[PDB]
């Protein structure tokens, strides 16, 4: 693109990811702030729709964050962002879909449509979204009108302060009744993948999450459940 | 308007001093803080902590070997400290000789506090609690709920006070001191006494 | 004491301990600095000498520090201090002894004497040392000539950078041959207690450790051994 | 004086691209970096890394689905990442499409580097390694030592490069690219070639 309205589709997009060292700061008053990025999930697309879901809580979001936040009893999301990066060619067939849900009791979407309604929805070709790189690496952002990434509206969730929960104990409590969950986690991410070309899954891309968290009220790592 | 604000100070728990580290815990809620408040708070459905402060006050000889520890946990699901070490990590960790703290007294009678550095006492960080308003829960009904699953409690109680009483000189109990609680509370949405659970 | 040379021994000493929130700071370049205090050990004295030893490495020093440093592959001690606080009366009989060793292969001291020779040695009545409080709470320090506390001379150890090790794996490696340890931990603390009055242990005091550590090269908490 | 300083760039490992996340690892030491250096470094007992840099360079079509990941571990005792996620945490995590990185080329021929933002390449943080000088160890003897206990290795090798090659389009291998290493090294305390272990 030189003029206006003209667009050139590459044979394939490429984004070189480099995650910078974590950012931690113990701000007097109690809170310890952490802002970091981590590869949150691996993606694959098929000709039939597939709905994947991931809880947006510490233990689940980040693999590093898991071990970190463990030393604190509570936490408050300050900014959670799931960005998508395509690791395939434009010759690949397929689209992605993401959005959030807030009451785990609600059934998980089953149509690209139902999902179009969720909060912070996003769709786009499996081979696009490279634009969002500047988010993950943390550089100066250019044109993001083409990027595939959504953010959690921390502005309005159940509480500001949630308890650090462990996948294990969590599930155990959800086993009793799902509902016990709402006071354990803010919301969850919904991810759909359809419009693919083969019955056997194909390498689509990957989703990195870049968050900023507040951690409070310390505890021995192993005393936390 | 509408609310009702009581600010009081009563004995929250008597302390026995031994040599084998016995570790207890009390919920930081009306039905548990103390007998008097338990009696009043009932007449109101929900309530919000404004300023909660547990203070240890001796009542023994100076020749009484022993130390006491206090702290807070908030994810009721977490395992109550097994070692005092684990305890020294919690928010508001504090610990002194079971015969000192004489100075903390100025928290109970509400007099003018001089130097309170020697006082064995900790406070509750109200600004960082799950909910602003909690439901008045009876120990009974609470246990019944935590019986099914502990997590069903995180929304009934703000925090838990972990107390450790180690180091002593005898194998049996020796009266040491009391932990009074000096709280300021907002009681709301009134209700018949016996209808609260 | 008003004049000079005159000293008054109390019936019992008292120090009200209050540990302040941790201090963490991610200083660009890689290192994440943490300075915190934790109750490191419980003390007891008998009429016969007793030698206790504790490795001065992350996993062992602090119970909170254990869960924290887990998220980083290496660390460098910057200042480690073991302070003693008496929780008993001056009418109690007994003395404490501390010092450091650096080659785990060396036998553990067995005489209050051998121990007098170790680096950063310290002795004193079980009921004294309250002076050291200002270290743990972190207030303005007064007369510390009476305090019972020693520091690790970080200035001269094997490496500046040691690997985060776990009690488990550590022991396993020491099981092979103790020597494998020197490249796993800087030194260790030696603690003796004799000159007591009863055959059955008596409540002496407790030892809090106040350290400042540098943590580097991140890793998933659970991938660390 | 006394030392000897070689600075070179050779292929460190060929890469196959598949769909089932295969995760490998290479020690960041002379005997393993590459064939050429392995041959030289032997003539010197110990050595110290000055600047180690692994750089991925493609050699496939643009129609080649796939991504590659690199990172570093230092406590040889730690468990090699099981999931690429776990990998994205390590120091110097980097990852791009298995056909990009064409730009990294300026690290291998030592030319003037223009913009290297698109280059799939990471470096070794030499300032933060256990020892300054390491012993030249042969894969053989090393394995034999780690056989008894892994920890006996922390003092033989500075770090380990964790590499993940996931996302592909076929069940079998497809030649993708190579990882060359561009290192600057100080070789010392010379020795007969065959006497080094
Ligand atoms: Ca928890
Ligand atoms: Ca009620
Ligand atoms: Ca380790
Ligand atoms: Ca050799």
């Amino acid at each position: 693109p030189t003029q206006a309205g003209i667009s050139m589709a590459a044979s394939a997009q490429g984004a070189m990811v480099r995650i910078r060292n974590p950012a931690v700061s113990s701000s007097r008053g109690g809170i310890t702030v952490l802002t970091h990025s981590e590869l949150s999930a691996e993606i694959g697309v098929t000709d039939s729709i597939v709905v994947s879901s991931e809880l947006v809580m510490p233990y689940t979001v980040g693999t590093w964050l898991r071990g970190v936040a463990a030393n604190w009893s509570k936490y408050s999301w300050l900014s959670v962002r799931y960005t998508y990066i395509p690791s395939c060619p434009s010759s690949t067939a397929g689209s992605i879909h993401m959005g959030f849900q807030y009451d785990m009791a609600d059934t998980v979407p089953v149509s690209v449509n139902q999902l179009s309604n969720l909060r912070g929805y996003v769709s786009g070709q499996v081979w696009s979204g490279s634009a969002g790189l500047c988010f993950i690496n943390g550089t100066r952002c250019s044109d993001t009108s083409t990027a595939i990434s959504t953010t959690l509206d921390v502005s309005k969730l159940g509480k500001k302060w949630y308890p650090y929960k462990t996948s294990a104990d969590y599930a155990t409590a959800v086993g009793v009744d799902v509902n016990i969950a709402t006071p354990l986690v803010p919301a969850r991410l919904v991810i759909a993948l359809l419009d693919g070309s083969s019955s056997t899954a194909v390498a689509a891309g990957r989703i990195y999450c870049t968050y900023t968290i507040q951690m409070i009220e310390p505890t021995a790592s192993a005393l936390n459940n």
